[PDB]
């Protein structure tokens, strides 16, 4: 019923020859949060490959096969196995016309977009194109020690707000690197987390992610 | 002494599970043409790991391995065995500030910079920062039937005199189909030619690209 999405960004334990054994020392989880990995677009194909875990895309592009040197279509991710993607994230921020042309193409294409936004009022204007998830996460806080639900209580709930009885599910993330920074954020109305550097930078990987969902 | 790129963008025939297939295909050459070919972003590890070719990025990032959702880092490229990428292709064009940072980051480490222009202004504005290549590409030619060479022989004689004397080797491209299409390009200066159509969309993908080395 919860979602937990472990980001790794490009951060180098968890990317290109480490990917794999970084991911190696994880398992399954049966618990209330479905879990899902969001590896480097340059580590996709190899994830998708294996397909030991739900993994979503960090970004992706709602142009077709053909002629879009530097590009990573949508289309081309499907046919991979990969089945949805984080988009607009703080640190791969787009225009709004990019953004709604995406979620139209993904919105008939059964691929789901978890879709960051940086305030209340970007979560409003987004509401009306029905993106699956929407994702709040503070610009300034991302990478940080203090929790979004600690530093940010009354936005995560303003959002929820917004987003309530409507199809999407809110998520939070910044600086969550606790039990009780995931279940204040439970509390306050969100239905899972988004967490990086909490789970990546650990000492163990592995146990930092149960204690998130335990 | 010449530089052949082969540029698969993210055409369907030479992406995805297609990838392996289509440069199954091919043969080293040897000849006075260098043979370069474009890997699309989710097809680049995998590239890499064989290298019975030299492989370039379609596009490449200057931000360090961190915190840098849905990028494309040049120090993971190079962890990998990518030596090179292409940059500010008519497809995927970039802001002058970032360009100019990213052919910075290149010339400390040693990875060769593909750089695109439109016209022979942009390719003087950048004289400055010294890319190792070049490209010339006119936007609306790309894909089409009429060579580059045939099209704008005196564009491309402005841009081999803007560039003359430096280290910067210049590159032609955008409707290259035949082997008189680059006799032509050299002819008029050029030190090379950048494909896609004509080789990528063949019947003979090997026997195209051979007539044009030829
Ligand atoms: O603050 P971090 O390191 O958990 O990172 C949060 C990410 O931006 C989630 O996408
Ligand atoms: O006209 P094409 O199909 O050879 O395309 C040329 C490409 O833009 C070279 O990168
Ligand atoms: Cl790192
Ligand atoms: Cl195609």
């Amino acid at each position: 019923m919860y979602t937990a999405i472990v980001n790794l960004k490009t951060y180098r334990e968890a990317t290109g020859a480490n990917f794999t054994r970084f991911m190696e020392k994880f398992e399954p989880v049966q618990g209330k949060f479905e879990l899902i990995f969001s590896p480097s677009l340059l580590d996709l194909e190899k994830a998708a490959k294996c397909g030991k875990f739900r993994f979503f895309a960090q970004h992706v592009d709602a142009e077709p096969y053909g002629a879009y040197t530097g590009h990573v279509p949508m289309d081309m991710m499907i046919d991979l196995g990969i089945t949805g993607s984080i988009l607009n994230h703080s640190e791969r921020r787009l225009p709004r016309d990019t953004i709604i042309n995406t979620l139209k193409k993904a919105s008939k294409l059964d691929f789901t977009i978890v879709l960051c936004v940086e305030n209340a009022e970007e979560a409003k204007y987004f509401r009306e194109y029905e993106p699956d998830f929407i994702a709040y996460e503070p610009r300034d806080l991302i990478g940080g020690d203090v929790s979004v639900s600690t530093a940010k209580p009354e936005i995560i709930e303003d959002i929820v707000k917004i987003y309530e009885g409507t199809g999407t599910s809110v998520l939070v993330g910044a600086g969550i690197k606790t039990g009780e920074d995931v279940r204040r954020s439970i509390g306050l109305g969100a239905r899972g987390i988004l967490v990086a550097s909490g789970v990546v930078k650990s000492a163990d990987p592995t146990k930092s992610l149960n204690s998130l969902i335990e």
